[PDB]
């Protein structure tokens, strides 16, 4: 498992926990020097439990699948919730099973559905420690709307800044003032399929891509990343999603 606490967190502390969360998925290859999440992984050992504790010493635990760095589920006190998809029911069958009751969250986990239940697009919704601390203080009292925003939080503060060395730093940036999320964000957010896919293609086209991704650079700029000698390849991603599972 890992564990992040809120209380003295700093951007130190932030960057050796994220450092941390990548570094308990399993992976048996590298591409360009990037780990290369499962295929797939049998029984219990899909699912990473991340401790969470918000400043006041109240956590949660949550299970993330360990071949996409998605949130399935989590618990918070006695009771699991779980997103409304095949791949978090199946998740339920092995994590959380001593909660007293599971609720199914009204929405399946990805950004469309969060943000429709939220009322809000990613893009309005600050982010940061603060808010990592609001978001667990939510998720600990059964409130649906509510914990879609909180979960559009979770899974960028999280999941996202083991995917993407940028937004672990724009998170570090926002250890004691939240901020809506840069356009690189989002589009790094967006990208992280396409990039995954068309690194693994550079291997075999000599590093470079069958099909450009087209991101937002840090500056708010549209750029063009067509083989891996770029920064994004080379430093930002840190984890590559299998093709088998694209
Ligand atoms: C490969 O990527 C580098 C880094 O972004 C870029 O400078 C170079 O022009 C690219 N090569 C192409 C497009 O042939
Ligand atoms: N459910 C998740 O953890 C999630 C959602 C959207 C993108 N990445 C991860």
């Amino acid at each position: 498992d890992v564990s992040f606490r809120l209380s003295g967190a700093d951007p130190r502390s932030y960057g050796m926990f994220i450092k941390d969360l990548r570094n308990a998925l399993p992976f048996r290859e590298k591409v360009y020097n990037i780990p290369l999440l499962l295929p797939s992984v049998s029984g219990a050992g899909r699912y990473l439990l991340m401790h969470l504790f918000n400043y006041d010493g109240k956590t949660i635990t949550v299970a993330v699948d360990v071949t996409n760095v998605y949130i399935m589920g989590y618990l918070a006190d006695t009771t699991s919730y779980f997103f409304n998809e095949p791949a978090a029911e199946l998740a339920s069958q092995y994590v959380f099973r001593d909660a007293r009751r599971k609720i199914t969250l009204p929405y399946s986990g990805n950004y469309e559905r969060l943000q429709i239940a939220a009322g809000k697009p990613r893009e309005k919704i600050p982010i940061g420690l603060p808010a990592l601390d609001s978001a667990i203080s939510t998720l600990l009292h059964y409130d649906s709307t509510a914990a879609a925003g909180a979960l559009l939080v979770l899974i960028q503060t999280t999941a996202e800044a083991a995917r993407f060395k940028y937004i672990e730093q724009q998170i570090q940036e926002r250890a004691y003032r939240d901020e809506v999320p840069s356009l690189a964000t989002i589009s790094l957010e967006n990208s992280w399929s396409g990039l995954s896919k068309q690194i693994q293609l550079a291997q075999g086209n000599n590093g470079i891509f069958r099909t450009p991704i087209v991101l937002v650079d840090n500056k708010g700029n549209r750029v063009q990343i067509t083989n891996v000698t770029s920064k994004v390849v080379t430093s930002n991603i840190q984890l590559l999603l299998n093709t088998r599972n694209i």
